[PDB]
């Protein structure tokens, strides 16, 4: 029906035919005292959308909206409520909609690692409500993850940061990612491109590592102080032995990553770091030998304290990262669900033309 | 023959018979005008002295004398020597031997992860000679790695700190454990009672961890603020879910170590290092999935410098650890070599009587 009760989105109906998501109508998550209601206006395809709807994740409970780079309109504070957000104010939500606050790690800024932690789909809440939101008119988000958005930076722009651009800048502000350090980015996807932007971003040689040298002119554009191909070199560990300090592997999957060859072109006390979550089937298979004084470890989301820093800094120094328009609504869904499952993205996907697309 | 030319020590005639070392004379290296000449009076049974003289790390060519946690007296110093060392001083070398001293690692602490690095025995220096010492009369060492011993430190309690301690030590330093942090050792066995003692010396509170509880009344006279038997746990990580920030893996093989489970124990951006190098067969195998925002890694020796941090803070806090001597000789080698393979040692085994051992 109307926002009051009933919302409203592009729904998969079953992994089956997940590339055919169908307008649907369903029942809002109930309201509690620090909830908000915000009607979306642009939300960021994700490549864990598209795991999702395909299935890669076990089987998920249809209907299913999918999309979690969320920017819209405030639309109604709840009773508890209080953190600043004026009605009808310019927000985002990103992958986390839920976190207990009061175990050392949310009140410590790691939220997304909290036991209680709450993503914002294909979850119930402790109350049993299987999380949605994304590609719909509104989401209800408790406002401790629904965050300001500065006005410089355009919508459509501002939404693949809450959460591919937040999972790049997390482990390289937690892993000192700055003046000095040499820095490389595994895979120049969605989360890659934003990796490099905000690598240079923070000033730090920013090295962007592909396999093929298709990408090396738009990884140049980005600012990439250098670039490698990796069928082009039959082992560049060998060849780059010792210079970074930090690597950030953005990969959707983890086949056609080699991780016995990294850990050589490592400094001494590098840091590889792994932001992918491939079908529950793959695992990090590499030989022990070689984390001589070389690290691995996989790392989610980033706190919403860190969220913000990021948009901070994206303000800023004005960052703009690659994405390309679709239109909201099963056609533009299906073809996002269509070219990411092809790679053929300018790297990001963010899905607006909201207004004209729902109604009341 | 005599020092001049021939050395003599106790040496494996085959991996076969290992457990039967045979009082042998062999030729010296080389020297060089860095190079030095040390009579041994006290080398420490290290547990990678008993895998090697097996064989579990390939063929070693012999005859073969090992042992490297020594301590001596300095007899001949190199024509460009020069570091301060006096002749007849009381010095000591550990697991390294060589290293190129000019790359950046070298030049920035960190000569084990050298290209060039040497270790103490069963390894050919670039000129082709294998390298020896330890359960012999004199070693001839390359100066940078021969370290000053402070008098108020026993000579049998010394030789310990040159590998084990070290090797403990480092990895502790570099990851911060001092006040304030939750250290667990896992692995009271040699360098695994020097990691307690050196955790808490730190002022770190240090948590013990073994399988059974044998060794609950050793660990708590160590200091170690807390024990841990595994095999009383069923799954311990759960218990003491995000409780430590370091944890140093001493253990002579990884078999009866679970690692899926231990990643629960770690605060986020906690570390896993181990340092052990069990049988060239085995594996740090792991499911992937549980190192969220947990790391792994393995370390090695660790630099001349900290080599002399350690014994500087040993010789300071007055740290005792538990060492039981032996007669250096065809027998008292034989008991090490048993006692070790039995676990049956009150952490570490110390051969001494090197004088009335040998003779000119
Ligand atoms: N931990 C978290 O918080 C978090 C949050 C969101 C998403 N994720 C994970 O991030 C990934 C999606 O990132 P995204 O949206 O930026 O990616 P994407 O745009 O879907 O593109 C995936 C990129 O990874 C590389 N790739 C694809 N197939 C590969 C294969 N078989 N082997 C090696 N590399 C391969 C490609 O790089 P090149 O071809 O240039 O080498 C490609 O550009 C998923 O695995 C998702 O589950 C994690
Ligand atoms: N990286 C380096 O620089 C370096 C330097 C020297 C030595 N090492 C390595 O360090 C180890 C020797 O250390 P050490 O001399 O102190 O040891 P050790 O005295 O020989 O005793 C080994 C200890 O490890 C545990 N252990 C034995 N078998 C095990 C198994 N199957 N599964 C799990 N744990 C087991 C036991 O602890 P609990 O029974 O109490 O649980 C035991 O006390 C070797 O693996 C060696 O190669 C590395
Ligand atoms: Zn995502
Ligand atoms: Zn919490
Ligand atoms: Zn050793
Ligand atoms: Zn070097």
């Amino acid at each position: 029906m109307s926002y009051p009760e009933k919302f409203e989105g592009i729904a998969i109906q079953s992994h089956e035919d997940w590339k055919n998501p169908k307008k649907t109508k369903y029942d809002p998550k109930p309201f509690y005292d620090h909830d908000i209601d915000i009607k979306i206006e642009a939300c960021g395809v994700c490549g864990s959308d598209i795991h999702c709807a395909a299935g890669h994740w076990g089987n998920m409970k249809m209907p299913l909206v999918v999309g979690h780079e969320i920017v819209g309109k405030v639309v109604k504070l709840g009773p508890k409520s209080n953190s600043g957000l004026k009605v009808g104010q310019r927000v985002g939500v990103g992958a986390q909609v839920f976190s207990c606050l009061e175990c050392d790690r949310c009140k410590n800024d790691n939220e997304p690692y909290c036991t209680k932690f709450v993503t914002t789909y294909s979850q119930p809440y402790e109350d049993g409500y299987v999380s949605q939101g994304g590609y719909a008119n509104y989401v209800r988000v408790h406002e401790h993850f629904v965050v300001p958005i500065p006005e410089n930076i355009p919508s459509h722009l501002a939404a693949p940061l809450l959460c591919g651009g937040l999972t790049v800048y997390s482990p390289l502000v937690r892993n000192g990612c700055g003046p000095g350090k040499k820095v490389g980015i595994v895979g120049l996807g969605g989360i890659g491109s934003m990796g490099t932007l905000i690598s240079k971003a923070m000033g730090a040689e920013t090295y962007v590592i592909s396999r093929s040298s298709r990408k090396r002119e738009d990884a140049m554009k980005m600012g990439a102080d250098h670039y490698i191909a990796t069928l082009e070199e039959g082992d560049w560990g060998e060849k780059y032995f010792d210079t970074f300090d930090l690597i950030v592997v953005c990969a959707s999957s983890l086949t056609d990553i080699d991780f016995n060859i990294m850990p050589k072109a490592m400094k001494v006390g590098g840091r590889i770091v792994s932001i992918s979550i491939p079908e529950q089937h793959e695992m990090l298979s590499l030989k022990p030998y070689g984390l001589k004084a070389v690290s691995i470890s996989y790392s989610a989301l980033g706190s919403i304290k860190e969220l913000n820093q990021l948009l901070k800094l994206v303000s800023e120094k004005d960052i703009k990262i690659w994405v390309e328009t679709l239109p909201v609504g099963e056609a533009g869904v299906h073809e996002a669900f269509e070219r990411m499952e092809k790679g053929d993205v300018r790297y990001r996907f963010t899905l607006v033309g909201y207004d004209k697309e729902f109604s009341d």
